[PDB]
């Protein structure tokens, strides 16, 4: 078995999935859905990697020739994972290994690093994905609930995935490279619990803004992301579910400034209009940010897998943004709602809901981008 | 066989479906989906009715105990249609006979009048539908393309229906009374061919604004509708498809004022903003009209079965209206797009597309109105 | 104005007659469910002139244009001119299929449907040539009894029967095949559901329409022997056995024709009397012999299971014993999917979804069996 | 501190052992695909200590928590401590099922999987009592070969086989039933797909695990006769015949054990040699006798058709001949739905959707046959 470091595979012979920064060796795998794809001959292939964690252990999934093969947790330390063995030596196999767990904002210990491969065969040219999609979202885009029984409720890694996920289903159907940028419970303006700090726009611009602390800083997570190096055809923004929820949740005491925050509902039962306007402003500002870093991308706000109540607030944001900016490449697309037969665990979208949403999103993108 | 005129069946023993005016005997059936439901014992039931037409003949459909049984054309004259025969005399049968064809704005001859029933059994109490839904739309709500082969293109009655139609599927699922108000090719502001006269708001307030001419005037179609007599829980507005289309269609020379009308697109390929604003205004004005006549209804703009490109212009209208009016009972719900496997005739939604849209709309209404 | 063309004056190239026909050409008697005509015509307008008669059991028909369901209606006794299409674009051809929704009625000597001619402003064009041909033999499932109507409906009347929503015509359509339907609700391979030994399909198989009886039907030519040589199917689908199974759990039957009572017995533990099972086995062997005699080259396929699969072993016993003796390598068994609680129509019979499921599995089978990809 | 509890030290009411077991209790050998253990435990954390060995064909396991698929992975030789869950809410019980994905391997004396015990901070609670019991006997279909992997994949290796995506475990799960899987890819009721006459399921049925050979397996207790009285199924599902039919189209086999060549012959007209069919018929009769001997009360259901139905008449001939000769009223035939082009997995075998479809039909059948509504 030859050993080849990940950074010593020429670009035509590896697809790196997910946002990368300056660190090439070993390769930090920052986001859910991030990882590597290679095409190799030979009988045997191993990946050498390193992980660390405490409460939230790492999970990875494996696909060979586009088909789901394996999924498992990895506990802290050095690992040598066998990706395949005893295979016919002359046949090339396409191998994709990716992270199942989202980046963890409040967990500075959790990491996954790819070092290299042990192999008896040769690396071949990988498929080239000219089509690129970025997905920005909350627990739905982290695939929380995509595994696990209906009544399971523990907030732990085994229930989250990129392997059963509307975003990766969509990218696969369209033969597209994809980036996932997501955080469970977070909104465009505030988290479901009224936590104003927990908004996606605040972490969007760094390599991985959701990877904090000195270790992640050494990994290059807190540097500004090189947007010019990876420009998506479309940016799918699945946010708002948590912003809606906050209106019905208790006030949040912010330990960083001592102030309390609450999205208010009137004695009328209706949402406080000033508070809706905070979401609208957050949407205008985030769309501005997205456009600044992605000059040519079609921005598509795609929302509805867990209710559609923020439809009008979202489109108010898009409309006000596009008028002021003269931006003709921002759209709204409603995703299908998760029904009783289609829930996974955590009262979240199950695999069938993810599938339903992907079918509709793929149809929309085929027509919008002319990807027939 | 006893004869009972339609107006001589007590209200607890008949459900009249669709908008009615001053004329009660015989009963004019102005709209698609309009007609009657009774429940009768006996071996045999006939309905006596009158129809007239020229180019566009009448079509009706029959359902017994909720199940589709028959569909046929009716040519001009008096008819006696046998609804059932040779049945067990003691068992009650629920019988629903309704019009498959939309009102025809440009056809003053077409009509359908229900006179009475011939029956050996007795009329029983009918189901009571406290739930009420109004649907306002274009050819989709007229069910154009719901029947016929994929490649059929002739613009004739046989391809239209209430029998295979998302609106009636939705009402049936929710145990609701329904009214359909629809016209193929028409928009909220203009027809697909830029015909500014062809807008639904212009015909909304009359008993049947789309039934014009001397004969229809005698039927009471051009009198103002008594909205207080039938107040819906929700109003589903499926308009905009034809408004978007007009942007890519040649100018329209209006014979009523000699002026030409054209929804313009820039050399940019983008829609003329001033013309978009005309649609926004028409939407604001129409929502005002809807609220005036329906003070308590949840108004739900439901659009997307044939593309969703007007999503933002529609929601701009809804948002500006609701801000100025202080109206908290207006919503937007995007319907699923018709995909290649789901077209009917005329490149319009087939039965499967209607089914998919109904599934999503029913789910939406259950949550919105608390109809679990 | 519209031209009038008598049905018998349309050249064989410009009309497809669906279903078994006999000596009578003008007017054309339509004997069986799924029977009728297909033409392809230009013009704006098309009518069919026909005659029907009936008493308790009124005629039903259904109309398909360019392969799509359009209409379905009752027809009461007398002369009719039915408008099939109107106000259409004159230059474009339309394929028009009008067929009978109601089975032949064994006990009813009055019910009939006769096609006389077409009124048309356009021209008849050449019709599809169906080299593929399928015969379906069965009971109420093949009569599509329950394919229309609500779950709780029980009245044994015509409106609930169809060829328009029917696994057999679904199968024929998917495969681009001409089809013949020969069916009778409640009948078995050996006896009816009610133990009536007279109500068996093989007994009526050989005549033009053995199920059309009495003097009126005799003059229409129904009781003459059918000319099997004129229409040879690639496969014969035999959906029988459901009623034979049921008879074991039904009261004895007094036969008014011989005064004998007949009863398929169950043993005290609840299983079928073996000797009575053997009677069904014999009936199957004999029917397979009859089928092979009139159809020397057809693939015979016993297709059963839409309302339970309990007779599986008895059916295959009949097929195996028949085949071993005859050296017939063109007889097969294929199990159809059972109707589940979500897929019943009226009369607790297969609804449209069950018919669809069965047709899907049957179409797959036939493609592989016959080389019809 | 996590408690360690040896598997043999858990009271029988607090553990469900899935799959055939023999004399060896500590550690527990898991012989068959679908075999493993189920416990219900509180606590934040659970590990299983196990040992595996293998050469060419490495072990695969799958994990389900509260009836839901969670994980699947290979296991290379040695002792392992596999964490089944962690960081969970301490007071809530979790049902945990860990089972073997890989079939018994007839020609591989090294491959094994032994369960040693659990590490746990919580307590074992009483497990579900499965009164319902189903045995499945079959070939690669019952081994779930092709249930994972891409369409064009052909390598005959463990990663493509499963009990996690398998019509048998799907059926058992839907019916709240304990299950035993006894299967071997390529094997028939009479001979292997390659005419190998030694490769037949009946020859390995009677031992604890006849497919676990060699000294290592002999020590694990695999070659002792199975204690059938200790686990009596309500029904035995026999999915065999696919490889028997295939052999007719395959080259002759030189048997290295006796020096003779074996060939199921096909006639020049293209049909199967009858004498050779009769060998399958006899094999079926003998096997049903074997099944009845060790399972005097079980409903035996031959369930066949996921990869073609060409042997159905030969199978039912075997069943009918057995049934009449023995007076056995509790043997049935049920045809499973064929895998279509959209539903293939790897190896041109049934993919997950086909397994699902087959389970749907089989579950309906079993609900009706056994009264499990
Ligand atoms: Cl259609």
């Amino acid at each position: 078995l030859q050993y080849t470091e990940i950074s010593n595979i020429s670009s035509d012979k590896i697809n790196i999935l997910g946002r990368t920064g300056k660190k090439r060796q070993p390769l930090p795998v920052f986001f859910n859905g991030g990882g590597v794809e290679v095409v190799v001959t030979g009988s045997e292939l191993w990946i050498d990697l390193e992980t660390d964690s405490d409460v939230n252990e790492m999970w990875v999934a494996l696909e060979i020739n586009g088909a789901f093969i394996a999924r498992q947790m990895l506990l802290p330390g050095e690992h040598s994972l066998c990706l395949f063995r005893s295979m016919e030596k002359t046949t090339p196999k396409r191998v994709r290994l990716y992270r199942e767990l989202q980046a963890m904002n409040d967990d500075p210990k959790v990491k996954l690093l790819f070092k290299g491969f042990k192999h008896d065969g040769e690396f071949q040219n990988v498929p080239v994905y000219s089509r690129k999609l970025e997905f920005i979202g909350d627990s739905i885009t982290s695939g929380e609930g995509s595994y696990g029984a209906f009544d399971d409720v523990d907030w732990i890694p085994m229930y989250m995935s990129a392997s059963a996920n509307y975003a990766t289903m969509t990218a696969k159907a369209l033969n597209a490279d994809y980036h996932l940028v997501s955080q469970g419970g977070w909104g465009v303006f505030c988290g479901w619990d009224n936590d104003v700090r927990h908004n996606l726009p605040s972490v969007y611009e760094k390599v991985c803004g959701l990877a904090k602390g000195e270790m992640n800083e050494e990994l290059g997570a807190q540097e500004e992301y090189d947007f010019a190096s990876w420009q998506p055809d479309a940016i799918i923004v699945n946010l708002g579910t948590n912003d809606v929820t906050s209106f019905n949740q208790p006030e949040f005491l912010n330990p960083d400034d001592g102030k309390t925050y609450k999205m208010r509902t009137n004695t009328d039962g209706t949402r406080n209009r000033e508070d809706e306007l905070k979401i609208v402003s957050a949407i205008i500002d985030f769309l501005t940010m997205l456009r600044k870093h992605n000059p040519n991308a079609q921005i598509i706000w795609s929302y509805g897998m867990l209710g559609s109540d923020l439809n009008l607030v979202i489109t108010e944001g898009i409309n006000k943004y596009k008028e002021n900016a003269g931006d003709e490449k921002v759209s709204f697309f409603q995703l299908p709602n998760t029904t009783m037969e289609n829930f996974g665990s955590h009262m979240a979208p199950g695999p069938k809901s993810h599938q339903n949403a992907a079918k509709e999103l793929v149809d929309y993108l085929r027509n919008k981008l002319g990807w027939f």
